[PDB]
């Protein structure tokens, strides 16, 4: 829907599907208490004051990962709950707007607002300030089975963006060969970038989020996490490289064109269009639920139940009865090693401490000493022996055995739960 | 490349161009009559054969035009400005023929079974070398579209209250007794616990799948999967809203593995699922599910299969395939998919040497990836190993008695393997190599 929903006399759902912070201010001029949730509350532009900044209330800015940690809607603080930005398919995200949906009638809420620029389907438009190009198989410098003529990058600022962090440091090194001032950027730096203008091409991956560029060259692909139903002996959270969709595509081409004309230069013409998460998300949410907010897998079920219910919102496998019954059976877990996981960083703090449990409680040694692993460096009580492998959340090297008991009852879930 | 809701003009020089129409509106029929009214030859391309011969018969029938038709099974030729085939056929007439053809309509181009993605690329590959002037990529459906409201059709999310346990939800039997109802199940298998758990009951009701024809009453209620083409009177539609496709996994066991999986169903199975009810007697549409994925979108195991039909029917070489694949990815406004051409160019290279016998059977057997299994097949018999198991998928091998020593040296997975196996045959580490050299991170 192109225009704010007006408040009904009853509770209801609706969406809002904007253009490319005015909405809000209306609802609060007619008396209502408003509650904003975006993924995060930093300025949009990367530079400014907090959307949760007073005298700029009957408006609350706030996240969904702060409205989890909360608790949830209180029992009668908002007439309107806007849920921003909810094509957002990070874990967070979709488990806040699941449970936005699954309590704000009984928290005395009149409307629930689905806001987004990008609902399911949308495809990349066209940029009046922004020029783009295809790539040919032209050139001195080869990218994803095209060229890039030295001539568009040689001198002005240019932004360059790959899908790994060892495709970024590789095209850097040809580059700097070639006589380029070429900068390589990922997560766990920073600052390399030369802020004082002069000629730079940056070569980042989707860590980078603030200086200007004359044009961005595209590899149009991106790294997705994954879960593969591989039975060895269960499933295994990877990582896909897929083609990008269009939320990243509109977002990679938009580091260009700020102000002054830009040129995007891309690989393939096309994208994904927006709209699908994977199952590995689900797992994530559970994990999660789990970890850090006090949810009973049946909790969480019900959040996500209510997100999976709502028509208009990304779509996912309905895979609920399966992780509310995995997380079921991880019982006993050791509360150290949690912590340890949870403090971390880990992707999956309740899946890795459960493995770590099990190793410990057998005295049998990590699948790997990968840093995810860290929490059992008791490596000498422990060396003695085959893994008994739950699941695998990274590659394996020590020798494995599939017959604790955890592994047989996933199995038993993957066979019940999963459709044939 | 130019966007258009009605027939472009015939340019005076070569274009592509996109025609996104409601398919009511005789994409297939009425645009190509108005283009031939002009003066000009048009090929008109479809997927499906039984669609090719019906628009066929229907020019004939309601305009007493006798069109060009071109199947696989049936050729024929009136000589008319207006030639229907498929895509399937069109290549094997070895795609554009100099001068035949002004304008070419794609017709369904969202489609993404091999036929139409090696069909539309060796199109955009070859068309304005062959002469023509217009190149239409014909379609009700672009890439990114969603389900819109049908008129006719009132929609009904399904509740969990029902004695019908249906996908985790509930078909309560009030809303299907009586009248008649279409079931989509996504297996052959839930075909039937939805159709015998039904006459405790009351019934009329019986599931197709593929094996079967038609036990249709034209009081009903029937149980089916998507092999039921768009009949015959519904007054409801209930959808499981899942779908089963076809994917690869590069499961590095040694090499890859085709399989299939279960996903949530894209827009063109919605929208088609729930078109049969709400014609002309307007219909109720009950869902498991509100969601679906947009449309656009198609798996790499597809390429592969490209390549295989390439070199089984169309006596392609894999670097020819590649070139029409890469001006259909070139192309806008198409559906998308991972950039894996290099790698499976690279993987049937290598295939060399085949049997043209067990190739010819596997052909005709109408197996999926006839010339990788004939392949499989052609390695086994080499080094007296048996295949991977005794499917029907393997039968070129039936005087077996000679070819069973021991392991198979197995060169992807086709399938379940039942036999023991060796990783270590030079195709093996060829196809391994191949991975290394031309898949990402
Ligand atoms: C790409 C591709 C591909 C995939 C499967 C089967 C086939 C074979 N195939 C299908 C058709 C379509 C048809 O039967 O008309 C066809 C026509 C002539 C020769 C071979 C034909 C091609
Ligand atoms: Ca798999
Ligand atoms: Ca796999």
């Amino acid at each position: 829907n192109s225009s704010p929903p007006a408040v009904p006399q009853s509770f209801q759902v609706a969406h809002l599907h904007a253009p490319t912070t005015k909405v809000p201010a209306a609802y609060a001029a007619q008396g209502y208490k408003v509650l904003v949730l975006n993924p995060s509350v930093a300025a949009t532009l990367g530079f400014g004051a907090y959307m949760s900044k007073a005298h700029g209330s009957p408006i609350t800015y706030s996240t969904y990962g702060k409205f989890l940690a909360d608790g949830g809607c209180s029992g009668g603080a908002y007439d309107i709950i806007i849920c921003d930005e909810c094509h957002s398919t990070d874990a967070t995200s979709i488990l806040g707007i699941g449970t936005v949906l699954d309590q704000a009638e009984t928290a005395g809420a009149r409307l629930v607002v689905l806001a987004t620029a990008t609902p399911p389907g949308s495809v990349t438009v066209s940029h009046p300030n922004i020029e783009e190009v295809a790539l040919s198989t032209t050139g001195e410098i080869p990218f994803y089975g095209k060229a890039i003529p030295l001539e568009v990058i040689k001198g002005g600022r240019h932004l360059i963006f790959c899908h790994s962090k060892k495709k970024c440091d590789e095209l850097a090194a040809k580059l700097v060969a070639l006589g380029i001032n070429a900068v390589a950027y990922y997560r766990g730096l920073d600052v390399s970038v030369i802020p004082t203008n002069g000629d730079v091409v940056v070569v980042s991956t989707d860590a980078l989020m603030t200086g200007d560029f004359d044009s961005v060259i595209d590899c149009n692909t991106c790294v997705t996490q994954t879960v593969d139903f591989s039975l060895d002996p269960t499933f295994t959270i990877e990582t896909t490289t897929l083609p990008q969709d269009a939320v990243s595509r509109t977002q990679r081409r938009g580091r260009t064109g700020r102000g002054k004309p830009g040129i995007y230069r891309f690989v393939a013409p096309g994208e994904r269009p927006s709209g699908m998460f994977d199952s590995s998300v689900l797992c994530e949410c559970y994990d999660a639920g789990c970890a850090w907010y006090e949810l009973m897998p049946a909790e969480t079920t019900v959040r996500l139940r209510a997100y999976m219910n709502t028509p208009g919102l990304p779509v996912c496998q309905d895979h609920l009865e399966f992780w509310e019954g995995v997380f079921t059976g991880l019982t006993h877990i050791d509360a150290h090693f949690l912590s340890q996981t949870k403090q971390s960083g880990e992707n999956f703090p309740y899946l890795v401490a459960y493995q770590a449990t099990v190793c410990a409680r057998a005295q049998a040694p990590p699948p790997s000493w990968d840093q995810m692993w860290k929490c059992l460096i008791r490596l000498k009580p422990t060396l003695h022996g085959p893994t008994p492998l739950l699941y695998r959340l990274g590659a394996v090297q020590n020798e494995v055995t599939l017959t604790h008991p955890i592994t047989k009852y996933i199995m038993t879930c993957m066979s019940a739960d999963l459709e044939v």
